C-alpha cells in the first residue's frame, strides 16, 4: 500500500503572553496512521523568564471501515508534559501523562446530511498534585454536517469537555464545559476558509464565546500553509493567532 507522510510546523501566540511553537510529522499506510508532534508553551517574553512545559506525543490512528454510508475509526495516544517552574514553591519540574483512547464516526444520514464526531477518553498520570489536573476526562465534539455544495457546508456540534477524578479523595482539577460550536468550511480553488463559534453553553471548574477564522492554501505542489484567528470573551477578553506550514508528500 502507499506511504503517504507529512511533516509540519506551527507556531501560535495566545495573549490575554503565551508564544507556543511545535512541529510534527505522521505517516500512513492502509487503514494506519502514526504521528508524532513535538509542542511546547512558555512566556512570550521568555528572555524575564517563567514556568512553561514541553509536550511530546505519540499517536496512532486506525481505520477500521470508511465508506460512504459509514466510517469509523480509532486514535491510541500518549503524551507527557514536562513543565519547569519559576519562581514556585516545591520541586522546579513535573512530568504528567495523558493516554489517550477516541473513537471518531461518520455516518450518512442523507445525500446532504451527516452525522459525525468523536469521543475522547483520558488517564492522567503522576504529579498531579503538583499538576492540578484531574486524574480522568472525557471530551467530545459530534453532530451534523449539512452540505450546501461542493465548494460550502455547514457544521453544528456539540461539545463537551469534563474532569473527573477515579481518587475518590481527591478533587482537584474537576470541571465541566458545554458548547455549540458552528462552522462553515469554504474551499475554492486551493483556498480554504473557515469561519467558526464557540457559543458556551455553562461551564464550572474549581457565558464564554469565540468567534474565529480559518485560513489555508495549498500550492498543489505538496506544500500548504495556514493562517488563524481567534478572539474569546466572557465579559474576559483574549485573543489566538497561529501560523503553520505542512507538507505532503507519498510513495509508491
Ligand atoms: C519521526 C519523526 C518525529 C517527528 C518529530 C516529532 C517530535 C517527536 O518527539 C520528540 C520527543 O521530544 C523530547 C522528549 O523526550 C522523549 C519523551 O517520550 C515521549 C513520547 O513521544
Ligand atoms: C461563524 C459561523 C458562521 C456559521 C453560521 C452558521 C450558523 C448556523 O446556526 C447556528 C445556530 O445555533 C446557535 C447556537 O446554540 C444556541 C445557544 O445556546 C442558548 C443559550 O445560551
Amino acid at each position: 500500500n502507499d506511504w503517504h507522510f507529512n511533516i509540519g510546523a506551527m507556531y501560535e501566540i495566545e495573549n490575554v503572553g503565551l508564544a507556543e511553537p511545535s512541529v510534527y510529522f505522521n505517516a500512513a499506510n492502509g487503514p494506519w496512521r502514526i504521528a508524532l508532534a513535538y509542542y511546547q508553551e512558555g512566556p512570550v517574553d521568555y528572555s524575564k523568564r517563567g514556568t512553561w512545559f514541553d509536550r511530546p506525543e505519540l499517536e496512532v490512528h486506525y481505520q477500521f471501515l470508511e465508506n460512504d454510508d459509514f466510517s469509523f475509526g480509532l486514535t491510541g495516544g500518549f503524551r507527557n508534559y514536562g513543565y519547569h517552574y519559576v519562581d514556585e514553591p516545591g520541586k522546579d519540574t513535573a512530568n504528567m501523562q495523558r493516554w489517550k483512547i477516541a473513537p471518531d464516526w461518520d455516518v450518512k444520514l442523507t445525500d446532504d446530511l451527516r452525522f459525525n464526531g468523536w469521543l475522547s477518553m483520558y488517564k492522567f498520570a503522576n504529579d498531579l498534585n503538583t499538576t492540578g489536573y484531574a486524574d480522568t476526562r472525557v471530551e467530545t465534539e459530534t453532530g451534523l454536517q449539512y452540505t450546501f455544495n461542493e465548494t460550502v457546508a455547514l457544521r453544528v456540534n456539540y461539545y463537551l469537555e469534563r474532569g473527573f477524578n477515579m481518587d475518590d479523595s481527591r478533587n482537584n482539577g474537576e470541571f465541566s464545559t458545554q458548547e455549540i460550536r458552528a462552522y462553515l468550511p469554504l474551499t475554492l480553488g486551493n483556498h480554504s476558509v473557515t469561519p467558526y463559534t464557540r457559543i458556551g453553553l455553562d461551564r464550572w471548574s474549581n457565558d464564554f464565546n469565540r468567534v474565529g477564522l480559518f485560513y489555508g492554501y495549498d500550492f498543489q505542489n505538496g506544500l500548504s500553509v495556514s493562517l488563524e484567528y481567534a478572539f474569546e470573551w466572557q465579559d474576559d477578553k483574549f485573543h489566538y493567532a497561529g501560523v503553520g506550514v505542512n507538507y505532503s508528500f507519498h510513495h509508491h
